[PDB]
């Protein structure tokens, strides 16, 4: 059961020899003799081919063998195959960590399979640098071919770095290059209010039923509120919260709750807590929220029991449509309207160019209060009113002075580039012409801080420069906006006047407190009190010789010396703070100023003429009562009288008598030290604050910023882009302070007697980090649907779930509280859901089925990948199991080596037979399939064409690299099974020498 050669001592292996009728093999591997006429196909071999197959399956259907989201696929996806061809030769067994990339051995069509060639080679190396780019023709077979050397060489890669870092790399650039899996097929579009270029609304849906919905009631605002009209835009920015879901409501109440006992809750400070709110976002959302709001402030603190009570907790809204004022009177003023109205009045009248104003006007008449004559009080709709805003007027401006320095592209810019870009827009503000700024600020100052029936706001960016540290440096309006502020303190009361005569010339006039109309002879106080205004947006105002501007103080102001406050010049204007060398005017008999082309008195800058400089074009000139006591103040205290109409606030003398400031801009640049901190330093200045009138402090949104880049708030971190809805400077601190430093600040203000306003912002959330298969279809900012997008009720990957520590922390905790204490809240019917607010299920994490939608994320219509009849693949989890075929267990039934009759066949991939052809087994055998597909194993000489002479033993097997010895001679076959002839041989230390038979001559 051995041959050894008893001469040289070797044994024979691999080697088949007669012995009369008997044949015996011995192996390969021992050289062990076996009855070669008994040797058997192994009915479990299977083809090199086959393996190939068999070991990119993957290795199971679990979470860690397949990288997928709620068991959907992505373009991106990794899996465990069950075997890995390690260095591209030997096929091994997978461990856990032997993670692939999907495109390695599977493709959504051939177009793809060719491009993904073409990119492997160019861009990875993993193809000869010079072969022909693959074709949209390409053949199959051959592009089956070249994916598995790309597979192959993968593999080689893998083993001299031991790592997949490269290929994660690779595969994703490769995956970025696909339009299918880019923003190409996403309809990329910046119409209305799509400011990340475009928006997906979430969809009910069988495939992604944990993230379903019941409410995303859309754009429900004042003017939709049962849904039958257009109302303003739901969706505007990064994840639109659902403010339409009960649920959702009592999380909102619960977090306006933390905000108004912010410094209670963080630090058992009851000095430390916000006063008021701003409702941003107002035409964006479920106009519930304002109903909801109001309904708390109510039950807390009896907003609308008098002006007393109401005027301690000022509100305000950011709505910017011209019909939320009727409706936000309707409910009772809960929080003051804007008049956008009439900051557009001074937009078309002031702040433009000199060829660009328009006549005055308007600022009598485009308002929300006729100021021909206002001599009543509690008769329109309160209001607040300013000039600019961190976003209006001041965040696009800016942004282009920052293009136009650094020439980088619009919205995009380091630390460096906004400095440069604000050296640039700071000397625009500093011109005569303008290109990013505002004209005619002192005058549009004037208008704002004059005006009756107005609770005006001053913009921090108009005080000091918007870039830079908090309060750095001073605009050039500095001086001029707070004298004004100063004298509105000091004279600026009682009814009004407005009048444009034929020269264009607007005259403003207040009475003083006491005097509702110019014939009222009014009371002690009045006669140092009172203001007289004279506007022109003209130039080249020239009046003619004998021609003059009439002021109309008024009959508690005949015969009276006036001083000047503020007066144009060549150059800008000259501001007087008191009476000291200030110019001198005095009334007649009937009460009434005089102004012409001529100085009165031989006083410099009395005459009415136009100028054009950096702080006028027009003419500004400002005129107060002389000899008023140092410590005159013209304000009226809110009565605490009962209201005999439903509602908070009052357009009167009291409302009359707050400011707000907005005491922050975009681009405060992040402090360089702890004493440059805005809260800081806020907390430093309350009696500065209040020396100018302000009554409530506007800060900027606390909440800690996403940092994502992904929009300018998240740029510049002004705090309206945060993923933690109430982590206020908590987890590290925001662009303003610590919550420590929030805390002092806010009780500096509240020591100086001034409030303090949160800025509420439920429209929407940044940046959660938690992947999320959603149903979602492409829409306009209304959530329209988007008709040439083919995503329409497509599976796609959202960036939905998480929230940080603080919403997990407080989330709901309060609604405890307010049940017991407030339980009035909780039975309320709103007039959009039609229901209450539901506090039953706490919201500690967002995930998908809380809102409306989110901006285009650019991950492609095809990310999450489909079969091409649409089904969706996935693990088991949402949908049905379904997985690509050459991932999935494949019926071996009919296919590989099957037995039939007396033979064996081989069915391919296509079961189709094979004939006249070779097949090696997935353990290096050779099997030949003749031309009728029979398998050859009949042990004699055969001539086989590709013609050589071969032989295979019993069990199918080429037989090749050994000697055969019959009765007749010995021949020997080569390495390729083929005789050998008429040559000398080597296999390994053996030498045989053969004759032109093929028969061994020596050895
Ligand atoms: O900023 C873009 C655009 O948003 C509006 C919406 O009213 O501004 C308010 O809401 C945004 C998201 O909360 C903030 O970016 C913005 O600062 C805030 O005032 C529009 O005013 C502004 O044009
Ligand atoms: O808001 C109306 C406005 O949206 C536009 C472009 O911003 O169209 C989008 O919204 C449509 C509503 O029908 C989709 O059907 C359409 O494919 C998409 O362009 C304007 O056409 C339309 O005036
Ligand atoms: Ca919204």
């Amino acid at each position: 059961q051995y041959y050894i050669d008893p001469t040289t001592g070797q044994p024979r292996k691999n080697f088949l020899l007669q012995n009369g009728n008997d044949w015996i093999y011995f192996d390969k591997d021992t050289g062990a003799g076996t009855n070669a006429l008994k040797l058997q196909f192994d009915k479990g071999t299977i083809s090199a081919d086959e393996q190939y197959r068999r070991g990119n399956e993957a290795y199971s259907y679990d979470d860690k063998s397949i990288e997928n989201v709620n068991g959907y696929l992505t373009a991106d996806t990794w899996y465990r195959p069950k075997q890995i061809l390690k260095d591209g030769t030997t096929w091994t067994d997978s461990k856990e960590t032997d993670m692939r990339p999907i495109l390695m051995v599977w493709w959504p069509n051939t177009v793809t399979q060719a491009y993904y060639l073409n990119y492997m080679k160019q861009y990875g190396n993993l193809l000869p640098a010079s072969l022909p780019s693959f074709s949209t023709d390409a053949d199959s077979a051959e592009l089956n071919h070249y994916s598995e050397l790309v597979q192959q060489n993968i593999e080689k890669r893998i083993s001299e770095t031991g790592s997949t870092d490269w290929l994660r790399t690779l595969m994703h650039e490769f995956v970025t290059k696909n339009s299918m899996w880019n923003k190409d097929s996403e309809n990329v579009d910046y119409g209305g209010l799509q400011l990340q270029g475009g928006f997906l609304k979430y969809v009910n849906s069988d495939l992604t039923k944990y993230a379903n919905s019941d409410w995303r009631l859309m754009n429900r605002t004042a003017t939709n509120i049962d849904g039958k009209n257009y109302g303003g835009a739901e969706f505007l920015l990064a994840n639109d919260i659902d403010n339409s879901n009960p649920v959702v409501q009592a999380e909102e109440l619960n977090w306006l709750y933390y905000l108004m006992n912010f410094g209670t809750i963080t630090g058992n400070n009851p000095e430390a807590n916000f006063d008021g709110i701003r409702v941003n976002a107002v035409d964006n959302v479920d106009v519930d929220l304002l109903s909801i709001a109001r309904d708390y402030f109510n039950a807390a603190y009896n907003m609308e029991q008098s002006d007393a009570s109401a005027n301690k907790h000022i509100n305000i809204l950011e709505d910017w449509g011209w019909d939320d004022p009727a409706y936000v009177n309707k409910i009772g003023n809960p929080q003051l309207t804007m008049d956008d109205r009439l900051r557009n009045a001074i937009m078309d009248t002031l702040s433009g160019a000199p060829d660009k104003n328009q006549a005055l006007n308007k600022l009598i008449t485009q308002s929300l209060v006729n100021r021909a004559n206002d001599n009543t009080e509690n008769a329109v709709i309160p209001s607040y009113n300013f000039v600019r805003a961190h976003d209006s007027n001041a965040q696009d401006q800016i942004r282009q002075a920052i293009q136009a320095a650094t020439g980088k592209p619009y919205g995009e810019f380091n630390l460096d580039d906004e400095k440069k870009g604000m050296e640039a827009y700071i000397n625009d503000q500093n011109s005569t012409n303008k290109k990013w700024n505002l004209y005619n600020m002192p005058s549009a100052y004037t208008i704002l801080l004059t005006n009756k029936d107005s609770v005006p706001r001053v913009y921090y960016g108009d005080l000091y420069q918007d870039g830079g540290q908090y309060m750095e440096h001073k605009t050039r309006y500095f001086d001029t906006i707070t004298n004004l502020l100063k004298t509105r303190v000091k004279y600026v009361a009682g009814g009004q006047t407005m009048s444009v005569d034929k020269n264009g010339i607007l005259t403003n006039v207040r009475f003083g407190k006491g005097a509702m109309n110019a014939t009222d002879t009014g009371t002690d106080e009045t006669r140092t009190e009172g203001i007289g205004v004279v506007i022109s947006n003209n130039t080249n105002l020239k009046l003619n010789d004998g021609e003059s501007v009439v002021l109309h103080m008024g009959a508690a102001h005949k015969n009276q010396k006036y001083r000047a406050v503020i007066l144009t010049t060549e150059d800008g204007v000259k501001n007087y703070t008191n009476d000291t060398d200030a110019p001198v005017a005095y009334t007649d008999a009937n009460g009434d100023l005089h102004f012409t082309n001529t100085n009165l008195d031989g006083q410099q800058y009395t005459a009415v003429r136009g100028y054009a400089n950096p702080d006028v074009t027009g003419y500004l000139a400002v005129w107060v009562p002389a000899g008023a006591a140092d410590d005159q103040d013209a304000r009226t205290a809110p009565s605490d009288e009962a209201h005999t109409t439903k509602t908070a606030y009052r357009s009167n003398a009291a409302l009359d008598s707050n400011v707000i400031y907005e005491g922050f801009s975009n681009f405060i640049y992040w402090p360089t030290t702890e004493s440059e901190r805005t809260n800081v330093r806020i907390a430093q200045n309350a009696d500065l604050f209040k020396s100018w009138g302000i009554t409530t402090f506007e800060l900027a949104p606390q909440y800690n910023s996403s940092k994502d880049g992904t929009f300018l708030d998240s740029i510049i971190d002004n705090g309206y882009a945060f993923t933690d809805r109430y982590d206020l400077g908590m987890s590290t601190p925001n662009k303003y302070g610590s919550d420590e430093d929030l805390r002092n600040a806010l009780q500096a203000l509240h020591k100086a007697g001034l409030q303090a306003i949160a800025d509420w912002v439920p429209d929407q959330i940044y940046n959660l980090p938690g992947k999320e298969a959603v149903t979602v279809t492409r829409s306009d900012d209304h959530g329209t649907t988007w008709e040439v997008s083919p995503i329409k009720n497509v599976v796609y990957i959202t960036n939905t779930i998480g929230g940080g520590e603080y919403q997990k922390k407080y989330g709901g905790e309060f609604l405890d509280t307010l049940q017991k204490e407030y339980p009035q809240l909780f039975s309320q019917v709103y007039p959009v859901t039609q229901t209450t607010i539901d506090p039953s299920v706490k919201i500690k994490e967002w995930s998908a089925k809380y809102f409306n939608g989110t901006n285009i994320l650019h991950r492609g219509a095809g990310y999450v990948l489909r079969s091409n009849d649409g089904k969706y693949y996935n693990l088991g989890t949402s949908t049905q199991q379904f997985l690509p075929s050459q991932l999935s267990v494949q019926d071996n039934e009919g296919y590989g080596f099957v037995k039939e009759g007396n033979n064996y066949h081989y069915y391919d991939e296509n079961k189709q037979m094979v004939k006249d052809a070779f097949i090696q087994d997935s353990v290096g055998n050779w099997y030949y399939l003749d031309k009728n597909g029979n398998m050859v194993a009949n042990q004699s000489p055969v001539e086989i064409s590709s013609s050589g002479t071969y032989l295979f033993l019993n069990n199918g097997t080429s037989f090749r690299s050994g000697l055969v010895k019959t009765d007749a001679g010995t021949y020997y076959y080569d390495g390729d099974g083929r005789m050998v002839r008429n040559q000398t041989v080597s296999d390994g230390a053996m030498t045989y020498v053969l004759d032109e038979n093929g028969k061994l001559v020596s050895e």
